[PDB]
Formats: structure tokens, sequence, C-alpha cells
DNA sequence: ATTTCTTAATATTATCCTAAGCAAG
DNA sequence: TTGCTTAGGATAATATTAAGAAATC
């Protein structure tokens, strides 16, 4: 991955370079907020370590000027400034960590691991099938550019049917997944529901298996 | 927003409490390992401070075991065990920072703020969804140019409901993020908040998802 | 001293079941 | 024959009010 490193002193910056190379990322060290700005334009970073004086911009302002500009890496503070009062002011502006100077090296690669341990993490699980895409962790279902509502029971069959997408699932196994097992209804309300996520989801993607149970389109 | 808190040591943990409910949040405090692994389980917790002295079984074999079982929390660690090597040892179980005692309160809370800016955020410090501005960190709010006077319940809704905004927030969630479950009203109480709530922000901003929750509206 | 929270009785709607008269496999 | 289709009426689910207890100020 992609750090940026962000030092003024470059007797540091080529150290900090270095144990990011070492400790196996990729890194770009510059030695002003001006050249990082440009680093920033150009590249991808996974992550951004800065210190706070800077001779061009302070750290801060330069820091305040990212989010303002919907700059969203994470930024380890890695500073001088030492006092509980900057501490607050340096995670208030934005910064995800702050550590001071000196500073245990072996501190901060793991502070940087932390930080990276979420960022590569963030996976919504959806699974699709033709345009229909749907996220088993936010709720929402959507036809081509628009979204749909599906009631409860009507969420609940595309659900078990995309799961098992491109094979019959017995309707008996609907009936149950429907239904807490001890209400069974009289009347076919499988059927209704089936007709009606069919009705918006543009029917039919669900192709039905006559005396055995249903099934949706894929390929 | 709902904060757990594991002390040993009761005097420090009624502590802890109070500065967490100061700050806006609802609070949990456990003193114990067994306790903190059964209130998980019941309820919804927005973020996790973690001693590591405790009397059942030490925090890291806890956070260990909670991460194993895909439990997606920040956990902070706030510990007095302070060498170097435990630090490193904490963040890589992994807590997503260590702090160790004694501790500025303020240090604290502003780290807390920092770990559930980049939670729920993208690290932003603000919010816009449509011409609603939120500031996470002030706990303001502001409806097109003109500002919002919102009940502390009230607020910590609307807040969870612009993080998650579009995306349906299912009810025990917004519930969980109100009461301390010393508090849990028998009534329908969040019906009524969202009620209130709906007619400052306006009908309607929120929408209603039958049988799941409440949901903010963008594009 | 006034806001904020709850309680609980009542109106109200999405979603659901029901049944009847129909279309396919 | 089995499964699809429709709507008017049943049912849970959520809204509304209001005022009575709690919390803040
Ligand atoms: F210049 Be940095 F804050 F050490
Ligand atoms: F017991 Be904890 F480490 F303060
Ligand atoms: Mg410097
Ligand atoms: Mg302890």
């Amino acid at each position: 991955m992609k750090i940026l490193v962000i030092e003024d002193d470059a007797l540091l910056l080529q150290g900090l370079i270095l144990a990011m190379q070492s400790e196996g990322y990729v890194c770009d060290g510059v030695s002003t907020a001006h050249e990082a700005a440009l680093s920033l334009a150009s590249n991808h970073y996974s992550l951004i370590v800065l210190d706070l004086g800077l001779p061009d911009e302070d750290g801060l302002h330069f820091l305040s000027r990212m989010r303002r500009e919907k700059m969203t890496q994470p930024v380890l503070i890695l500073t001088a400034r030492d006092t509980l009062e900057d501490r607050i002011s340096g995670l208030d502006t934005g910064a995800d960590d702050y550590l001071v100077k000196p500073f245990a090296l072996e501190e901060l690669n793991a502070r940087i691991r932390a930080l990276l341990r979420r960022h590569n993490n963030q996976g919504d699980n959806e699974i699709s099938v033709g345009n229909l895409r749907l996220n088993v962790t936010r709720r929402l279902v959507w036809l081509g550019e628009t979204a749909l509502d599906l009631t409860p029971k009507e969420y609940a069959l595309l659900s078990r049917l995309m799961m098992k997408a491109g094979s019959p699932v017995h309707r008996e196994i609907l009936y149950n997944d429907i239904y807490s097992g001890d209400n069974e209804p009289a009347t076919n309300t499988l059927e209704v529901h089936i007709h009606n996520l069919r009705e918006k989801i543009g029917k039919s993607r669900i192709r039905t298996v006559r005396g055995f149970g249903y099934m949706l389109a894929n390929n």
C-alpha cells in the first residue's frame, strides 16, 4: 500500500521512509506541505504520516485544508508538539492518531498497522445476479439505477433466492423461510409474495419450476 | 450513541461512565470481562473502552475472541500496562488505540471522538445530507441557513440517521443508541421522538421502513 | 421553573391474508 | 389440474395526541 510521509527534517524523512520500505509498504516522502499537495493530487495513498512543523504551511492548516476537500485517508500526526492541548487540536482537526516525538519506531509501525487494518477491510457483502444489486449488509435493492421497496417477506424471499440463485428452492423451504414455522396459512401466501416480487423486479427474472419450487435468472 | 466501558476498578469505572455520559453518549459500565461478554450480545455498542487488568480473564483474551468472532467495534484499550512491548501487543491484537494510565480525560474523549468519526463518517468532521449540515464534534445541526434546537435524544437519532443516510437504520440500533439498558422504556418512546424530530426537520426527510426501521433521504 | 422525556389511549396506515374466478404446464 | 392473478377486507405495525413524570436550568 502507498504511504505518504511528510517531514521537514529530511534526515528523519529518510528514516521514516526506510522504515516504511522495511515494514513492507510502498512509501513516498516529501519535505513540505506544497510538495505533499502535489503528491496527493497525482497518487493514491492508503495513509499519511504528517509532521505539524512544516516550513511552508502549518501542518494542521494543511490537515484542515484536506478534509475540506474531502480527502478521507487515515492520517497519523507524528509531531514534536506534545501538549494535551495540542493532541486534542490534532485529533479534532481530523487526524486519526497522534504520536509524539521522540517516539519508539516500533510503536509507530504498529499504530500504522492498526489504521490500515480497517482501511482495506471495508467490504460490505453483496451477492448479485444480473442487474439486481442486493446488500445483505445495508438492506437496499436496485433494478438498474433505481431502488426497490421490498416488504419483510418480499425481501426475505428474494434474499433466499439470490443466495441460491440458479437452483430451484423447494417451495416448503420458502414457506418455512417466510414463517417462524408454527405459523402456516390455509391459503397460498407464498404464491402471492412471488407475484409481487416479480411485478416490481421485472417479471420474470424469477422463472418458475412447476410442482417443485422457485428459481431466478442469472447468466 | 452507546459506549461500553470495561473497568475492574469501580472507582474509575463509575468515573468514566459520567465522563462518557456528559459528552453526549449514553453509556454502560461493567466491572468484568464476563459481564462485558454478555452485554455485547444483547446491546449494540458504538465503541468499547477496555481495561486489561480484570478479575476473570485478561482483556486481550476477551479482545482476541471478539475479533475472532468478527466483532467489528472500535476498541480503545485504556490500561495501566505501559511498557512499549505491551502497547504494541494491544494494537496488534487488536485495539484501534491504546491509552496508558494515568490519562488526561480530555485526551481520552478526543481519541474516542476520533475513532467514532473514523468508523461512522468518512473521517470527515461534518456530515451533510441535503440541506442538513451536522457537526459531529460540536454536537450541532443546521437545516438550511438556520440552526436546530434538538433535544439530546432527538440529536442522537438524527446523527445516527445521517451517518447511515440512504441506508435504512434498523430500529433495534436507533433504540440502543438512545438507552442505557437501565433506562429502557416499556412504551413506544422511539416512535414519538422520531415524530418530534420529524416535526422539526420536517415531514418528511425521514422515510419509515416498515418491519425494519427509519431511513433518511439524499438523492 | 421550564424543558425534556415518557405513558397510554386512539387513529391510521403498509403489508398481509383470503378467497374467488383464471391461465398456463 | 397446478399454479397465477385481483381486490376488499383483516392484522400487525407505526403515528398521533395529550398530558403526566422526569430530568435540566
Ligand atoms: F516539526 Be514537528 F512538529 F516536529
Ligand atoms: F488493570 Be488495568 F491495566 F489498569
Ligand atoms: Mg518539522
Ligand atoms: Mg484493571
